[PDB]
């Protein structure tokens, strides 16, 4: 039974629950992540940005299942167009917004990666994408507004791959946390 979250300690609690066994319903997930109404203070903890690239911030590490952390976009920073290696993947907006463009899986012949869609991720609204969907990238386009978002991955995962939108070449990366549980982990 969904109930809303009534705090982000509260939505974690609830998280635990939906990840108990074994699959992932999709839809419960992402239903009780935009119910979560996102409360600033209740986050700033791990709210940690930097100048010059967004931040991932490890709130919760799961049951074995999967990764809760938030992720701060200073004005004009984005990804790289990626995958999410064979794993679900959540992103609600806490503060701002942020630009989603999606992309197809390239073919092996090199090749432009033409965007396929794109939209506009507003805040308390909760995204989802896998690597059956496609491939993503995400920016803050905004000149004077950060934003804060928080994803969940499960399995979770800390290498993907990111693609040159030229040629759709993929190099492998590892992803790294700028803290974890509010700590700075240099
Ligand atoms: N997948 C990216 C963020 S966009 O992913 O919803 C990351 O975890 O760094
Ligand atoms: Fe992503």
């Amino acid at each position: 039974e969904l109930l809303k979250p009534r705090t982000l300690a509260d939505l974690i609690r609830i998280l635990h629950e939906l990840f108990a066994g074994d699959e992932v319903n999709v839809e419960e997930v992402q239903a009780v992540l935009e119910a979560y109404e996102s409360n600033p203070a209740e986050w700033a903890l791990y709210a940690k940005f930097d100048q010059y690239r967004y931040t991932r911030n490890l709130v919760d590490q799961g049951n074995g299942k999967f990764n809760l952390m938030i992720l701060c976009w200073g004005e004009g920073h984005g990804s790289s167009i990626h995958d999410h290696t064979d794993s679900h993947c959540f992103l609600k907006l806490l503060q701002g917004n942020l630009k989603e463009t999606l992309f197809d899986w390239p073919d092996k012949k090199s090749n432009e990666m033409i965007k396929k869609s794109e939209r506009t991720l507003r805040e308390n609204q909760c995204a989802y994408i896998n690597d059956s969907i496609g491939l993503h990238r995400v920016e803050n386009v905004s000149h004077t507004e950060p934003a804060v978002s928080l994803h969940l991955y499960s399995p979770p995962f800390d290498t993907c791959h990111a693609f040159d939108q030229r040629t759709g070449h993929k190099n492998k990366v590892t992803m790294t946390f700028h803290s974890k549980f509010g700590i700075r982990t240099p």
